[PDB]
Order: C-alpha cells, then sequence, then structure tokens
C-alpha cells in the first residue's frame, strides 16, 4: 500500500520534476514508489546498465521505498492494450493513494505519451473484470497529479520544497552520465547546466508562494481542499 | 484579525456562494466578518430596512461575528479612488487572513464590479503610505479566493460543505423578500426555485469531489498545498 | 435516412448526455439511430446479455427507430484503420443527417477514445474511394455534436427537454443493474445517486436558459443560425 | 417594440459588422433599430453633418425603421453612470427582443468601451428601481450577440448573408467620406480597400458554413437552439 | 543540407498553406524540399499517377529544389514506429534547419494526424541511438512551424507574400484534377472556388499586417526574434 | 524621432521587465526613451527625489537617450480622459516606431491599469481631430509589445539579452532604495532577492530559446517575420 506512486518515461523524470516532493514526503514517513516506463536504451549518454546503477542510487539519496523498472521501449510508448495492460500490474500491486506522472507539454514526446499510457491504465486498474497479467484485484487510485518535467509553466499548485532542495540535487547529481560533461559524452540539452535551469524554475515558483523553493503540480482531477484552504 | 473576510456587492451573495463554506470555518472556531458594498436599494423586491433585517439573521445563522455594511451605490461600483478607500478601511480594521469576493463571470455586472474594486483595495491595503479613511496601519491578506453567485464555472478547487448544507440553506431562506414570493413581490430570477438551483450546483461539485455537498472557489494566487495533497 | 445517429462507447451512455433530446427528435417525427461501439462486456454490474436487454427497453422508451450493435473491446478503443471502418459502415448504412457522440472531457478514457474513432469515420464515410466492408456509397453527414455523459462543462448551446425529462428518467431507469444496487451488485460511481445528478445537471443548464431543463452539446462545425437566432 | 436593436459607436459600425444580417430581418418584416452611440466627430474624413447623412442613408438602404444618435463622445466612452444611463433610456424606448452591439477583440478601444457601456445598460434596463432620464418601465433583452467590426476572428456562429450581400455592400457605400478618397480625404485603414476586406471575410465565413456568405456572431448567454440543430 | 523541408499529407497540402512563403524563400537562394507522406490514393478526383505529375508541375513553378513521395496510406497515418521511422529517415537526409507542417485544427483529421507524426520524427532525427531505415546520423531541426490548409485561425505570425502571391496561384492550378471542375469530376470542397477562398484568407492576414497578401504560421517552440522587433 | 518609448507605471518596472533589450537596442545605436506615468510617491521604500535620481542614473547606465516623468497619482491610475491625454502628449513628442508598456498579468494592478491607460493614448495618438495637450500631430506608432514585471508568463517571443545581462543587473542596482535593506528600509516583495529572481525567470527563458540569457515579450498585434523564420 504505497502512499505514492511515481511514473517516469526515463529514469531521472520523476527526480527533475519532484525530487523534493519525495524527499518531503519520505520525511513524512510516507511509502514512496517510483516506476520507469523505459529503460531509456536509446539515451545519448551512458548505458542501460550504467543508468540502473544511478537510478538505484538517486532512489536511496531521496529514500524512495521501492524501484519498479518496466521495459516499454524508449521513443515507442505509443498507445497500445499490451503496454496499458503492464502499468495496470505496477498499479495493481502498488496500491498508491496519489500518482504522479509527467505533464505532456514538453518538447519530448515520450513524455505526454507516458501520461496517455498511464492514465489509461488509472482507470483499467479500478475496473474488476480489466484482467492484468497477474490477475491482481481492482485499485482505485484517489489522487492523479501531473509533474514538470522540460516545461516551465504556470502549474495548478506548488509544494514547498525549501528543506529538501539539497536532497534533490542530490539525486539530480547521482545521474552523472545525464549531466556532467565526461571524456566520451556527447553533447545534450542535458550536459549544458539543466540542474542551475531545475533549480531556477524551482526558485520562481517558490517566489510565487512566498518560500524559497517550490514544485510545481497540475491535476485534472478536481482538487477538494480543507486545512490548506487557511493554512 | 479576522481569519475570514467575505465580501459581497449584496446581502445574500456571499450565502450564495459560500455561506456552506462560513458554517464550516464558524464551527471550526475561525473568525469570520462578512461585507456587503452596498444596501441593494435597487432590489425589485423588499426595502432596505427589511433587507438589513434579514442580513443580520443570516449573518447569525451562519455564526458570522460581525456584518458590515459599506454603502457603495447599487448599480453604481463604478472603479474609483474614494471607492476603494472605503473597503481599503474594512480590511485594515478586520486584518483577514484569508478575503473571499465574487467570481466575475456572472450575469450581474455588480459582482465583477465589486471584484475589480476589492483587488485594488486587498492591493493598496498593503501599501504603508497609502492613506485610508481611518489612518490605519498596513495589512497584509495572505488568500484571496472568488465564490460563485449566479455562475456555474469549473472551479480551481471545492470545500465539502456536506455537513453545513442545511445551515447554508436555512441562511438563505432568511432573505424571505428575495426568493420567496408573496402578494407584492414581482417576478426575478430569484423567486423562481433559486436555492434549489444552488442546491444541484453544490450537487454536482460534490460528485466532482466524491462527497454530498461542495462549494467551488477560484484563486488567482499561486495555491501552495501541504496536507490536502496526500489528505 | 436517420435523421440523427447517436453514438455511444457503451449502452446508457447516449441516454445519460442525450435521451431527453432523443425523446425530443422522435416525438417531432424524426428518425432516430442509436450505435453503442463496445458489449460494455467490462462492466462491473450486470452481464453481456442482461445489458443487451435494457438497452432494447431504453431505445423503445425513447422511440428510437434502430438499436446498431458493434463489437469493439471495452476498455479497447485504440484509434485503428479496422475500428474506423466498421464505424464509417454503419454512418453510411444509416445517412444520417447528424451525428451525435460523446465529449472528450470526461473521466472514461473510452468517452473521448470513442469521439476520436467516430470523427475519423466520419471524414472517411464521405470518401467514396474509402472502402468499407458493405461496399456502400460515400455519405456527408451535414451536423456532427457532442453530448456530456460525466462532464459538467459550459457548453456551446443547450436544448430545451423540459417536457420530455419523464422520458429520459424512464430510459436510465431500464438500465437497473447499472444503476440501482442489489444482493450482488458492486459499489461504482453509477450505483451513488447518478441519475439525481444527472437531473441536477439538466435543471443547472435548463436555468442558464429560462427552462425547467435542458442539455448541452458542443459542436465543432461552425453553426450557421436562422430561425433560431431570434427565436 | 423592436425585434432588433444593434449598436455602434460610430455609424457604418453596424453595417460594417451585421449590414447583411439587419438587411435580411427586414426582409423577414422583422422591425430594426439602429443606435450609434457618438457622432464620430474625431473622424479624419468627413464632417459630423455630412456623416448624418450618410448614415441616414445607409439605414434606408437596410430598410431599419429608426436611426437613434445618442452625443457620447468619440474617444471618451469611460464607463460612467451617466453614459449607462443615456443607453438605458434607448433601450427602454425600443423594448428589443435582441440587442447587438461590437465585439471588444478589436484595434479600436471605443469598439469594447461600447460593448462596456451597453452591457451595463442592458442589466440596469431590467431593474425596475433603476430610474432612466424619461422614467420608462423596465425591460428585460431576451438576446445578446456581439459583431465583429475590424476583427477576424472565430466566432460562436454565422449567419447565412448570401441573399443581402449586395444591401450590405450598398449600406457601406452609402459612407463615401469614410471609405473612398477624395481630394481632401487623407488615409486612413478605411480608405485603403478595406469594403473587399469585408467581404473577403464574410466569404471566408460562408465557407466554414457550406454557404458563398455569412456574418459572425458571439453569444455570452447560453444558446438554447431548437429548428437549427437539424435545419 | 536543406533550409527548408515542408511535409504535407497529400500533394497541394503545403501549396494551400505556405506555398508564397515557399517562392519567396526560392527567390532569397533558399534550399526548399517539399515532402508529401502519401500519393493521395484516395482523392475523389484524378489518379495517383496525374496527381504526380501535377505536384511535379507545382514544385517547378515555385522552385522547390526536390519533392519527396512516402508512401504512408491516404486516411492511414495511425501513429505507428514504422511510420516515424520513415519520416526520420527525410529529416536525417534532408538536413533542414527549419521544418514545415500543417496545423492539426482542420477538418481534415490527415492534416493533424500528419503533424502527429512529424512532431515525433523531428524530435527521434536528433536521438543518435535511434536508427532510420538508412542508417542516417542525427539531425537536430532548428525551427519548426505550422501552416493552415483548410482554417482560418488567428496565426501566431505572417509572412508577407504579396510579391509570390501570383507563384501561389499559379502552383494551385497546376492542379487542375483536384480544384478545376471537369466531363469527369465529382463535387468536393475544392472544387467550388476554393483557390478564391485561400486567396481571401491571405487578404485578410495582409490586413492585420498592413501588406497585400500574408501566409499564417503557428510555432510551438518559443520563437526568439531580434531584426524584426523593430524591422 | 525615438526608436522605442517603453512606458512603466513606476521607475524600475522598464529595467525589470527589458532592461537587457534596452542596453542590447542602445548598442545599435537605436533612440530609446523611457517615460514613467507616476513618481512611485507610495514606494514604502525611498522618497520621490531620491527615487528620480535613481532612476536618472538606471538611464545613464543603460544609455536611454531621455526619461520622461509624467505625474499621474501612484494607486491611482483610474482609466480617464485626462490622463490618456498626459500619455498622448509623450507619443506625439517621441514619434516612436515601437511602443513597450507592462503585461497586465501581474499582482500589482498600477501594472494593468498603465498598460490600459497606453492602449488608449497609441490609439488617440493617431487620431489628427484628437487634441493633445501641446497641439502635436498625429502620430502611428507601427509596433507595440508588453514586457513582464512580477509575471513569470510564457511569453510570445523572447529577444536574446546574454551580451547585457551585466548592464540590466547595473541599471537594477542603481535602485538602491527598492532593493537593497538598509537600517530603516521596511520588508517589500522587492527586498528579498528580487534582482536574483528577475536573472532566473530570464535564465529559464534562454533555456526555452538556446542562449544564456533571454526577456519575454507580448503583442497583441499580428507579429510579421521575415528574416527571424530562418534566422
Ligand atoms: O532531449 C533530451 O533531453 C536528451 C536526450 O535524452 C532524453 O531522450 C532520450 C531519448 O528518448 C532518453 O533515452 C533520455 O532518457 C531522455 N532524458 C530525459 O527525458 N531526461 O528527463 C538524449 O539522451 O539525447
Ligand atoms: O438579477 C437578479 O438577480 C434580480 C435582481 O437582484 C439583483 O440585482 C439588484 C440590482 O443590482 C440588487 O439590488 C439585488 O441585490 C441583486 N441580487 C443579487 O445579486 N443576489 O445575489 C432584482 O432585484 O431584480
Ligand atoms: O466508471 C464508471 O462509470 C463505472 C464503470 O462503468 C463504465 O466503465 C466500464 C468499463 O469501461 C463500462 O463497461 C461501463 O459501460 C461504463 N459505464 C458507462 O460509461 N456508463 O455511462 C463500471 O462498470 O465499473
Ligand atoms: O482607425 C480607423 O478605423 C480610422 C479612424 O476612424 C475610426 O476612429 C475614429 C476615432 O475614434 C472614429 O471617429 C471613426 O468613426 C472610426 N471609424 C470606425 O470605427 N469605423 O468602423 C479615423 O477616422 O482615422
Ligand atoms: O475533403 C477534401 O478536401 C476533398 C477530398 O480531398 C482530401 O481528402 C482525400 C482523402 O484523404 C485526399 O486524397 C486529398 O488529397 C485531400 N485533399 C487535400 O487535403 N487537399 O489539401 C476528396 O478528394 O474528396
Ligand atoms: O509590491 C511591491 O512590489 C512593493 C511596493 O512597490 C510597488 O508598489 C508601490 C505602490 O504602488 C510603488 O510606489 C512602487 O513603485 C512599486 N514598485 C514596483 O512596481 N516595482 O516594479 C512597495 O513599495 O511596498
Ligand atoms: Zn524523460
Ligand atoms: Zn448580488
Ligand atoms: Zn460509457
Ligand atoms: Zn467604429
Ligand atoms: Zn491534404
Ligand atoms: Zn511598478
Amino acid at each position: 500500500n504505497a502512499d505514492v506512486l511515481a511514473f517516469g518515461a526515463h529514469s531521472d523524470d520523476v527526480e527533475i520534476g519532484m525530487g523534493g516532493t519525495i524527499a518531503k514526503f519520505v520525511k513524512q514517513e510516507k511509502k514512496v514508489m517510483i516506476c520507469d516506463l523505459t529503460e531509456a536504451e536509446l539515451s545519448s549518454n551512458g548505458t542501460v546498465s550504467l543508468r540502473k546503477e544511478e537510478a538505484a542510487e538517486a532512489a536511496r539519496i531521496l529514500g524512495a521505498d521501492k524501484r519498479i523498472q518496466l521495459t516499454l521501449p524508449d521513443r515507442g510508448l505509443i498507445m497500445s492494450d499490451q503496454a496499458i495492460r503492464s502499468i495496470v500490474t505496477v498499479i495493481r500491486i502498488c496500491r498508491p493513494k496519489a500518482v504522479f506522472m509527467p505533464y505532456k507539454k514538453d518538447r519530448h514526446p515520450d513524455h505526454g505519451n507516458a501520461a496517455a499510457l498511464v492514465e489509461e491504465a488509472i482507470f483499467s486498474a479500478g475496473i474488476h473484470k480489466y484482467k492484468d497479467e497477474k490477475s491482481l484485484p481492482a485499485h482505485k487510485v484517489s489522487k492523479v497529479y501531473y509533474y514538470m518535467i522540460n516545461g516551465f509553466h504556470q502549474p495548478d499548485f506548488v509544494i514547498d520544497i525549501s528543506d529538501t532542495i539539497e536532497a534533490k540535487k542530490r539525486s539530480l547529481n547521482a545521474y552523472k552520465s545525464q549531466f556532467i560533461p565526461s571524456k566520451d559524452s556527447v553533447s545534450t540539452p542535458l550536459t549544458n547546466g539543466y540542474i542551475e535551469i531545475v533549480e531556477a524554475r524551482e526558485k520562481l515558483y517558490g517566489k510565487e508562494a512566498g518560500v524559497e523553493y517550490a514544485e510545481g503540480f497540475f491535476s485534472k482531477r478536481m482538487l477538494m481542499l480543507d486545512h490548506d484552504v487557511l493554512g
């Protein structure tokens, strides 16, 4: 029974969009699970096996309870029955209260393609007659949120991560192959000051909210507020 | 030091948009103040003096701590320096944490005109060199929300009012002259099943959120969520 | 030559979104046909064979002229050439003046997936060289509209159903397995006061329009008005 | 009891936005009245007295029943109580079923400023206690529409004017001082092929609708359709 | 190394949306390549072989350097890995600075389906580990623009084509089978004054910009302006 | 004949929104003039006379050719005929090719109120019969742009300021009273790391565009591009 299940297309997606929030939730003694849909086998830098090691270290730094690896294809997250079914299994295993996934308004098409698959899976996961690979019972997710990877958009709300910005930056620096040039690295948008740009975005959202750093989220489901109305 | 200050153009505006929420806040031992910008002197039904009595009874039913009467003109809420200054005084007296006002997308122009005046007043209230009628100190409101009177729009969030729907309906029935036909009443949009339409809207928003009844709100200021993310 | 062909993903979709409008059209002596894309085989309550009986009774209550059953998969309305072609056949058989389908902004992904298939089919149906399963001639639909199932959105227009609200409620009550708890029913969003929520929405749209009940529609095609400008 | 009352800021506004529609309505034996808010005294070409003659000829060409001249200031349509009251009088005299006014998304600020005044006047006109200059009874307008002058926007609906495009072009050519260069004319956006641009827009809207020419309109009030759903 | 690569679903798409711009670029001594995704085999008028001849003549009239023919299916531009890969090859062969494709808001679904495939291909083309059919190196497109075929929408920007409107009209008249009725033609939206409607749209966009004719474009990528800020 | 005239409500507005762009234009040997609508007499920090000195130093650092001081009231930028006329005079004196003003989506109401006045003034400035205080001839501004002060919104375009970011930061540091705490300063949103937040925003817009720093702008007038299409 995870409190949170956070999907990314590629390892490092969840950390870029909400690593400060994961670190915050783990410190509140929530159970947080991370699921990567792909092994990022088309990444310009690194290898599949090195990337897995880096992702395991990022998850340990944040205190995530489990890292689940799916093997859908990098640049191949086409809508299909079989891809949805694989994700339904993960949802029904973790029985999360809240699912997070990438926001679709992003230069990388895998981010929106991942969100479309995860939305179909959340619905199918709650239908008892829908059969997954492991024949697991129906599960109804209560909260569904979207985090930003490449975007800088006006979010529906923010979460204060002022106390976990260092844990987020450590989790990102775990992906040395992705963000840090080396003798054999090639130039990508990620190797040219990208962690400083994520920090700049979280500083701007923090300013909107009167704190040092905040992460932005969307919800398509209606938000119901209680303690946070007057705070 | 009010926790909440709720503005309307006319008495009954605040009750239609958020009477369930006021009743909820008062039961949480919050201090709630209501301010009507006008005496509703152009109301097709009733009189100024009868309307004041009805508004005092609605405020008592909800447990609001004080009802403040301004005398800006009904159908005359033109943007002016002097109208903004009158509202700044109310803000600086009550020192509210949260201000509520009408959402502007409404068939009645006074509702959007009231919101425009209250937005200018919230900003001017925080400027120490800005002088109000009573020479009061600067006050910075922390939360600013918009409630719906005539509209049915998709809100930014809802508040569960399932436990205070009866208190809301009692507060509305206090405005007998506005909602209940009599020997000398004239037809208005308010005298033809209007309280049942408010209840229908709050039932539909409750369905979006998985509760019996909820009230809808907007915020232009960024929402920062904490306990309500996972709830 | 049907005047109207109304598509749903599942039987009861068309009734929830526009059963009052179908009943209204049949009373105007229009020929109305209903097509369900799926047999709803993953429905939490009931069976495929019981659901068909209920759908035949709903169609009889509304006076629809024919109910067409397709066998695309429940939770499997992926965009495909073969799924579009199956729908093109139905369009070319019925030669409707107006096609109705679900609005895509809906918690159930099959509703938007159904609309995407029906949009592709309407275009392909008008292309003479496009071959359907029954080798039927090209047909150009004149009007294309979207109805709301789970949503409450601001529509492009409404239709007064004040005189057919009882026929709509009877058509919905025909789906006993879907809406009415029984000894062996499971909880769904449909078994917890859902017909009262549809009635509340149609009451709110009626208020916008000055009538008791109205159903909301969208059009992507430009509306051309004549008698209804001054009415 | 006019069927239609069409407001413009300046004479020629109503003709540019909806002269084909006025000509169509008059041929349907509707009573159409036109009201110009200003005498266009700051017009680069012509004079106040010449402009009035041209406006009287345009109204005669279209068959409008009366042309009402207000004297609010050109480039001075600031929101004021007294400007709203002057317009309320016109509404209460004509008792129109439908009011038309300029759409606000227009390079000329007087067009949106005129619409804002007319919206306030339509509401105040229906309030019996609101007193106009001539102490006239309350009047409730049923339909409220917006036409485009300088814009080319996607409208909410169109009206086929294929049969009245020549009457529209004659009404525009009545404003010789505005559209036709002369020995003493100065260059304006109106003197450089402007009637051909209005014709091009009405040709493009006609294409959207499958007719030769159509005029575009907006409505903020909900549209309720009946005969035009299936047409 | 093309300066420009313009994709259409069907030959004549690029000419309708941006033939004036292609003619303008060729006169500036830019290298312009055109790629048609389909052979338009379901076209109501003409044949595949006649259409190819007409497309070769249109390309010659505009001075395009090469016309590339893909064989994806007319009315079959479903998102697939293999369709994306075919387009990646064209991008990696031409190494364009700028890619143009259809805007998705269009009555013909192939136009949006083509844009979705081309967007996925532009991203995959820049990923070195992504393998195309011809094993070509990664290529990063710098500018990505959308042109309008059937639409008339408010664009993000326009390009003055006043000096190449005649070359555009000649390129369109090359498609005799598509636009000009004959003894054996059937009625389509294209055979009923369609070239005059394209000219009317370019006249309206020219008016917005103060020139005789202009073509409209969208960009999802951020525009960075320098010389055109002050022009 | 200024190339550029940039309006702010308060001195430091233009520098926050576009000081890098002004510095860039001056280095291109454009004539840039700055106009402040108010003397910022309600500023929590500093005095009117100190603020003028700081504004003169900021203008010198950027190389602006003239700084024009109007005396409209701080927190009193109500729409009025006389306020518009004062601004028309400045426009007709400077005869700018391009006018810049604040974007209206901003927590400070004076920023949107200033933009509304400047929009009315740009239109009235081009009307020869409209008389300003100095009886100056009509002037037609060619380009009209909006810059962001407090906002972080997705702009219509950016300008690369990578080479003038230091000049921008020097111009902002000239406003010591506004941004730098002192013995007698009070806390405002401007005294708590605000210049670092402006730099973070310009870093994020630079990332969208592939440069180090960029400033964001809006245009309501249609953009016509030529050299910047292919760049
Ligand atoms: O576009 C990028 O961000 C760089 C690009 O990396 C992104 O795209 C690759 C291809 O789908 C992925 O393998 C890689 O995981 C992805 N990175 C990513 O999304 N980080 O948030 C690269 O490796 O060239
Ligand atoms: O339009 C209506 O809702 C009816 C109308 O009442 C509204 O407008 C009047 C004129 O501004 C106001 O005096 C009256 O308070 C107002 N009612 C109202 O907004 N209730 O929420 C009436 O009395 O005729
Ligand atoms: O989510 C719901 O509305 C309940 C759900 O029913 C909807 O989803 C099922 C799975 O796709 C469908 O078989 C069923 O027809 C559908 N009902 C429906 O859309 N009614 O308008 C259920 O049976 O659990
Ligand atoms: O901007 C224009 O359309 C030209 C301009 O005419 C418009 O603006 C003037 C100043 O408000 C008005 O007197 C004139 O009536 C107005 N014309 C107009 O809106 N036609 O639809 C002019 O005379 O210079
Ligand atoms: O809808 C139309 O524009 C007419 C239609 O032509 C369009 O659709 C056909 C079917 O996909 C295509 O073969 C044909 O190329 C296409 N024309 C087109 O998009 N021109 O811009 C026809 O030939 O009937
Ligand atoms: O809200 C703020 O930015 C602080 C505030 O300063 C802004 O508001 C004051 C009142 O209108 C102005 O005098 C002051 O110029 C203004 N500053 C400003 O907009 N900087 O971009 C203050 O001095 O308290
Ligand atoms: Zn990724
Ligand atoms: Zn009210
Ligand atoms: Zn359904
Ligand atoms: Zn006008
Ligand atoms: Zn095409
Ligand atoms: Zn300012």
